[PDB]
């Protein structure tokens, strides 16, 4: 790999800081929060760098009053590299007192189309859960007022603001379903020009043309609830999904027009039951496909960035451990992830942090470290 000659280089700091943190983010109007959680970015056409987080207000738990918050790069042409490169936290969307998240962003042109999942502040996916005013949760059902909505909201000016979300349930969600996500991460373009979107059991897919986009839905048959998806060497789609009992990614290969084979285990994957994230990375020889979960069946703390050299990602190099970099003072890294293609031809990757402060319960502060690095850094990794 000819990309290994370059002097690896890596860079690393908290981008998103819980409350707990020195200087904690907080939106421009006062509004702060205990934990931020579900990282998503993507370098738009002009270079300028857009992270996402669910910013959680109360407490670390995925529902309850959650809003969707961001940074962009101050410059389109700074690649995010030092903490001064990026904007004060800003809200996407945060009305009400239910849970905004998932997001999962796709550039077309320019227009950044960012899909999110929303659920009532009076549910949760399992039921039961107490609020801080003392309501206990209704379980999401199949109900309008009671199910997981599908959300989309536009930015035309690179990310400086947000269209009010509209909601596309009814056209993107089956009919009947109760739980529901889209992503989290990212969606693709291919170099077909369509756009493809992952979501729980299915693609949602943007067909027209950059300016006059139509979406659809394209079901796949045992699909993870958190896809990924990329466009391999060969052309074909590639769904990499969070399997639903720890052990092993799930992939199924396919076409828009063709459709999906069913999913199977990838054995070369480890996994332990959380959501990752994949990325094209070039096209020319030779070609790569990027992949970032943690490399381990049973903890999130086993982060790995991995190269595939196949026509359809079949194999991946072992990769390199993030923990050869790490970063103090902003908890123990792992968990769900982000990646994108800086302008500056680096790997830029969002990973969530645990301070774990109150163990696994509410009160442990979560944090996202941002990550740039080269080819080359993976690759000089100690295998
Ligand atoms: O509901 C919230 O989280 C909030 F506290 O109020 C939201 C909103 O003004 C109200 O919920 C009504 O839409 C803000 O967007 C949030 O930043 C925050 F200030
Ligand atoms: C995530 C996690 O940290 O495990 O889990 C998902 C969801 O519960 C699982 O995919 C099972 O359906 C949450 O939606 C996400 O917020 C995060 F908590
Ligand atoms: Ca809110
Ligand atoms: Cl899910």
């Amino acid at each position: 790999d000819p990309a290994k000659d370059a002097t690896p280089y890596h860079v690393e700091f908290p981008l998103f800081r819980s409350a707990n943190m020195a200087s904690a983010d907080k939106l421009s109007t006062g509004v702060g929060f205990h934990s931020f959680r579900i990282p998503a970015v993507v370098r738009t056409t002009t270079g300028r760098i857009l992270a996402f987080a669910e910013g959680r207000r109360h407490d670390n738990r995925d529902f309850g009053d959650i809003n969707l918050v961001y940074k962009r790069t101050k410059t389109t042409s700074d690649n995010g590299a030092t903490l001064s490169d990026w904007e004060s936290l800003r809200e996407v969307v945060g009305s009400g007192d239910g849970t905004w998240g998932n997001p999962t962003p796709v550039v077309d042109n320019g227009t950044i189309y960012l899909f999110l999942s929303w659920n009532n502040g009076s549910y949760s996916q399992k039921g039961g859960d107490e609020l801080p005013d003392g309501t206990i949760t209704k379980k999401i059902d199949t109900t309008w007022y009671g199910r997981r909505h599908l959300y989309l909201t536009t930015s035309t000016d690179d990310g400086n603001t947000w269209s009010k979300p509209q909601d596309l349930t009814k056209e993107l969600t089956p009919d009947g379903w109760s739980w529901d996500a889209v992503g989290p991460g990212n969606g693709i373009k291919l170099s077909s020009g369509e756009l493809v979107v992952p979501a729980m059991g299915r693609n949602i897919v943007g067909r027209g043309t950059p300016g006059q986009r139509t979406w659809s839905v394209q079901r796949l048959n045992g699909a993870g609830a958190e896809g990924t998806v990329c466009e391999t060497p060969d052309g074909k789609l590639y769904r990499n999904d969070r399997p639903s009992k720890a052990g092993y990614r799930i992939v199924a290969r396919g076409t828009l027009s063709d459709g999906f084979s069913d999913f199977a285990s990838d054995s070369g994957l480890p996994d332990p039951a959380c959501q990752g994230s994949v990325l094209k990375y070039n096209t020319d020889a030779p070609p790569r496909t990027i992949f970032l979960n943690s490399a381990s069946s049973d903890s999130r703390r086993q982060m790995r960035v991995r190269i595939s050299y196949d026509a359809d990602a079949a194999k991946y190099d072992y990769g390199r451990k993030l923990a050869d970099a790490p970063v103090s003072g902003a908890g123990y890294e792992g968990g769900y992830s982000s990646m994108t293609k800086t302008a500056d031809y680096k790997i830029g990757a969002l990973v969530e942090s645990d301070f774990f402060n109150d163990g696994t319960g509410g009160g442990s502060y979560r944090s996202i470290i941002w990550r740039r690095f080269n080819l080359s850094w993976i690759l000089n990794g100690p295998n």
